[PDB]
């Protein structure tokens, strides 16, 4: 029964990223719209994976090796830029998610 | 030094959402491309928050409360859909991030003296 690993946490990821950016072009990574565009480009790359996928053909779990690899990568980079963006925005992403999930229960009855 | 809370974890979120999805229309929430498009729509909502923002005017932390509230929500929704997509695809997202961080670390070497 599929589950995620217990770690890294969102916090752990936030620290891996903060370090990664700290030792690099920290100001390129500091600009919220930069992170947001990077996040957009990553969501786009993700869409390129799926764009010609019939909803009738083998789903992502049955994708061949090169495609699963690229998919894991793209999903990961979406996540990395989202936490970097959340962190830059001083948004406490894990808590805001509880808050938002509660909102979505009345949005989707 | 802004920090995220220790929880929920990515796994707690996956689990919470699977419960959320299970009480709703099945494959409204289980079709991968539905989830992908919801993710996309949600990243576009975020884009709309930022569209007219000077890189020169007060940044997101200093935005008005309504805009901050919206920003928290969109970011959260991006994450939820991403998590749901990753889960639907049987991608162990937290582990896949580490492998990605390492690839990134190798594609983007640090500069020394």
């Amino acid at each position: 029964p599929f589950r995620f690993s217990p770690e890294p946490t969102l916090e752990d990821i936030r620290r891996l990223h903060a370090e990664f950016a700290a030792e690099r072009d920290w100001e390129q990574f500091h600009q919220p719209r930069n992170l947001l565009l990077a996040l957009v480009g990553e969501v786009g790359e993700l869409a390129e994976l799926f764009q010609w996928k019939s909803d009738t053909e083998p789903g992502p779990q049955a994708w061949p090796p090169k495609e699963r690899a690229a998919l894991q990568e793209e999903l990961s980079d979406v996540l990395i830029y989202l936490v970097a963006l959340a962190a830059r925005c001083h948004v406490d992403l894990p808590q805001a998610v509880i808050s938002k999930m509660d909102t979505n229960r009345q949005r989707y009855p």
